[PDB]
Protein backbone atom coordinates (compact mmCIF):
# COMPACT_ATOMS: atom_id res chain seq x y z
CA UNK A 1 0.00 0.00 0.00
CA UNK A 2 1.73 3.15 -1.20
CA UNK A 3 1.28 6.42 -3.04
CA UNK A 4 3.31 8.15 -5.72
CA UNK A 5 4.07 11.77 -6.69
CA UNK A 6 6.31 13.64 -9.13
CA UNK A 7 8.03 16.93 -8.31
CA UNK A 8 9.32 19.24 -11.03
CA UNK A 9 12.99 19.93 -10.30
CA UNK A 10 13.25 22.45 -13.13
CA UNK A 11 11.28 24.83 -10.86
CA UNK A 12 13.35 26.06 -7.91
CA UNK A 13 11.14 24.74 -5.00
CA UNK A 14 10.23 21.31 -6.45
CA UNK A 15 6.45 21.69 -6.83
CA UNK A 16 4.40 18.52 -7.08
CA UNK A 17 3.00 18.10 -10.58
CA UNK A 18 1.37 14.67 -10.37
CA UNK A 19 -0.06 12.60 -7.55
CA UNK A 20 -1.62 9.16 -7.57
CA UNK A 21 -5.21 8.69 -6.46
CA UNK A 22 -3.97 7.15 -3.20
CA UNK A 23 -1.92 10.21 -2.27
CA UNK A 24 -5.08 12.33 -2.41
CA UNK A 25 -7.08 9.67 -0.60
CA UNK A 26 -4.40 9.23 2.08
CA UNK A 27 -3.77 12.91 2.85
CA UNK A 28 -7.28 14.31 2.51
CA UNK A 29 -6.15 17.04 0.09
CA UNK A 30 -7.45 17.49 -3.45
CA UNK A 31 -5.39 18.35 -6.55
CA UNK A 32 -6.53 21.98 -6.34
CA UNK A 33 -4.46 22.13 -3.15
CA UNK A 34 -1.65 19.70 -4.02
CA UNK A 35 -0.50 20.46 -7.56
CA UNK A 36 1.82 23.44 -7.80
CA UNK A 37 2.93 23.18 -4.17
CA UNK A 38 5.91 21.82 -2.33
CA UNK A 39 5.21 18.61 -0.44
CA UNK A 40 6.22 20.19 2.88
CA UNK A 41 2.66 21.38 3.49
CA UNK A 42 2.05 17.92 4.98
CA UNK A 43 4.45 18.74 7.82
CA UNK A 44 3.54 20.10 11.21
CA UNK A 45 4.32 20.41 14.87
CA UNK A 46 5.76 16.95 15.46
CA UNK A 47 7.84 16.70 12.27
CA UNK A 48 11.45 15.98 13.22
CA UNK A 49 13.57 18.88 11.87
CA UNK A 50 16.64 16.65 11.59
CA UNK A 51 14.81 14.35 9.16
CA UNK A 52 13.40 17.24 7.12
CA UNK A 53 17.04 18.32 6.80
CA UNK A 54 18.10 14.97 5.31
CA UNK A 55 15.60 15.37 2.48
CA UNK A 56 16.48 19.03 1.82
CA UNK A 57 20.15 18.11 1.54
CA UNK A 58 19.57 15.09 -0.73
CA UNK A 59 17.36 17.21 -3.00
CA UNK A 60 19.98 19.98 -3.12
CA UNK A 61 22.51 17.28 -4.05
CA UNK A 62 20.32 15.37 -6.50
CA UNK A 63 20.65 12.26 -4.33
CA UNK A 64 18.07 9.65 -3.47
CA UNK A 65 16.81 9.68 0.09
CA UNK A 66 14.63 7.64 2.41
CA UNK A 67 13.31 9.23 5.60
CA UNK A 68 10.44 8.66 7.99
CA UNK A 69 8.38 11.78 8.69
CA UNK A 70 5.40 12.71 10.83
CA UNK A 71 2.73 14.16 8.53
CA UNK A 72 -0.77 15.55 8.99
CA UNK A 73 -3.92 15.02 7.01
CA UNK A 74 -6.13 17.91 5.92
CA UNK A 75 -8.25 17.29 9.05
CA UNK A 76 -5.14 17.68 11.22
CA UNK A 77 -4.75 14.11 12.32
CA UNK A 78 -1.18 12.76 12.19
CA UNK A 79 0.24 9.78 10.39
CA UNK A 80 3.71 8.32 9.87
CA UNK A 81 5.01 8.72 6.32
CA UNK A 82 7.83 6.50 5.11
CA UNK A 83 9.01 8.54 2.15
CA UNK A 84 11.58 7.70 -0.55
CA UNK A 85 12.68 10.36 -3.06
CA UNK A 86 14.46 9.37 -6.28
CA UNK A 87 16.12 11.86 -8.65
CA UNK A 88 15.50 11.56 -12.39
CA UNK A 89 18.18 13.13 -14.57
CA UNK A 90 18.42 13.99 -18.25
CA UNK A 91 21.33 12.43 -20.18
CA UNK A 92 23.31 15.65 -19.63
CA UNK A 93 23.27 14.84 -15.91
CA UNK A 94 20.81 17.57 -14.86
CA UNK A 95 18.01 16.55 -12.45
CA UNK A 96 14.65 17.09 -14.15
CA UNK A 97 12.09 15.58 -11.73
CA UNK A 98 12.05 14.01 -8.29
CA UNK A 99 9.76 11.03 -7.75
CA UNK A 100 8.39 10.02 -4.39
CA UNK A 101 7.00 6.79 -2.99
CA UNK A 102 5.09 7.52 0.24
CA UNK A 103 3.87 4.77 2.59
CA UNK A 104 1.66 5.28 5.63
CA UNK A 105 3.52 3.19 8.22
CA UNK A 106 1.43 3.98 11.31
CA UNK A 107 0.38 0.26 11.25
C1 LIG B 1 6.48 14.69 0.71
N1 LIG B 1 6.86 13.97 -0.39
C2 LIG B 1 7.82 14.48 -1.26
C3 LIG B 1 7.97 13.93 -2.54
C4 LIG B 1 8.96 14.42 -3.40
C5 LIG B 1 9.13 13.82 -4.78
C6 LIG B 1 9.80 15.46 -3.00
C7 LIG B 1 10.86 15.97 -3.94
C8 LIG B 1 9.65 16.02 -1.73
C9 LIG B 1 8.67 15.53 -0.86
N2 LIG B 1 8.48 16.07 0.41
C10 LIG B 1 9.27 17.16 1.10
C11 LIG B 1 9.48 18.60 0.67
O1 LIG B 1 9.09 18.80 -0.67
C12 LIG B 1 10.94 19.01 0.95
O2 LIG B 1 11.76 18.25 0.09
C13 LIG B 1 11.46 18.78 2.38
O3 LIG B 1 10.57 19.22 3.38
C14 LIG B 1 12.82 19.44 2.65
O4 LIG B 1 12.84 20.77 2.17
P1 LIG B 1 12.48 21.99 3.15
O5 LIG B 1 12.51 23.31 2.43
O6 LIG B 1 11.09 21.77 3.69
O7 LIG B 1 13.49 21.98 4.26
C15 LIG B 1 7.50 15.50 1.21
N3 LIG B 1 7.37 16.09 2.44
C16 LIG B 1 6.41 15.65 3.31
O8 LIG B 1 6.31 16.15 4.42
N4 LIG B 1 5.58 14.62 2.92
C17 LIG B 1 5.76 14.04 1.68
O9 LIG B 1 4.98 13.17 1.34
Amino acid sequence: RHTFVVADATLPDCPLVYASEGFYAMTGYGPDEVLGHNCRFLQGEGTDPKEVQKIRDAIKKGEACSVRLLNYRKDGTPFWNLLTVTPIKTPDGRVSKFVGVQVDVTS
